[PDB]
């Protein structure tokens, strides 16, 4: 349907064009002009931010979220939300390998021991946020009414981490764009299927 195919065809367009001196260029130049506003307190503040994007983050975030979820009303919706997470790592993973796209190595503020396409704290954030979005707007009632809102806090902040990588000098622009098309497509084929399976609307 129109919203996963227009991602997953973004994203192939992307992988094709960071083969191109233009965007290449365009990519370094963006890269080297987050380095303008760099302050040492940012520096910090960027790199906390970044955080909400780490695996090891997340995983005891989905793990916590989806035994809160199984307490409170006995779903066992945790589990569709791990394994969006590892589709979204062993993807990530996959496409990195195959991609070997070299690292900005301008000015770097955190360590990095992978390929730069696609960025996965990126890719992370925008799968597993808007999913705890859904799952926890589906099964928590109090949030009802405040449906938007749920979402708009997980729209920020998978958008604030993908800045991060860029201002923490780690990945490209087009690197965070990549992760983030492929993370909000997991997102909408786990909501999608959901959905898709319930008995009553
Ligand atoms: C959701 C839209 C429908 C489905 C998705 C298909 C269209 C995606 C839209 C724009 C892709 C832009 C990619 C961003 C990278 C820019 C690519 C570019 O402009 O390349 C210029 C070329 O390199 C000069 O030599
Ligand atoms: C127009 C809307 C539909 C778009 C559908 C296709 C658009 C993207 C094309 C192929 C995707 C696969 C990308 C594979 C990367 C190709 C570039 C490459 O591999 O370059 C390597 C070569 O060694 C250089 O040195
Ligand atoms: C009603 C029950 C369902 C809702 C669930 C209630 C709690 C969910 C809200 C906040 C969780 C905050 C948890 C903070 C995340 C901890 C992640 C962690 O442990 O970090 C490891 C560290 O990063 C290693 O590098
Ligand atoms: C549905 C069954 C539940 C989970 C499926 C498998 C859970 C996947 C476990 C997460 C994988 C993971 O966290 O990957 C490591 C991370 O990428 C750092 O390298
Ligand atoms: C109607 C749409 C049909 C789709 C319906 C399901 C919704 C998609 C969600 C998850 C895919 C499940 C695939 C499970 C693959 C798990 C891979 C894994 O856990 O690997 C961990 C990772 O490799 C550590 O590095």
């Amino acid at each position: 349907m129109y919203k996963p195919v227009s991602l997953f065809l973004f994203f192939l367009i992307l992988a094709a064009a960071i083969h191109t001196n233009a965007v290449q260029s365009a990519d370094e130049a963006i890269s080297k002009a987050a380095v303008l506003i760099r302050q040492p307190w940012l520096n910090e503040v960027m790199t906390g931010i970044t955080h909400l994007g780490a695996s090891s983050f997340l995983l005891p975030l989905i793990v916590i979220i989806g035994a809160g979820m199984f307490f409170y009303r006995k779903t066992w919706d945790g589990l569709l939300m791990l394994l969006v997470f590892g589709t979204d790592r062993l993807l990530n993973k996959v496409l990195k390998e195959w991609i070997e796209r070299v690292r900005p190595d301008f000015a770097p503020l955190v360590h990095e021991s992978s390929f730069s396409f696609p960025s996965g704290h990126s890719m992370n954030a925008a799968c597993v946020y808007p999913v705890i979005a859904y799952f926890l707007v589906k099964h928590l009632p109090f949030l009802s009414k405040h449906k938007k809102m749920v979402y708009i806090i997980a729209g920020v902040i998978a958008v604030l981490v993908g800045i991060s990588r860029v201002y923490l000098g780690v990945h490209f622009v087009t690197d965070v764009l990549g992760g983030f098309s492929l993370g909000l497509l997991l997102f909408f084929l786990v909501k999608g299927f959901d959905e898709k399976i319930k008995r009553f609307r």
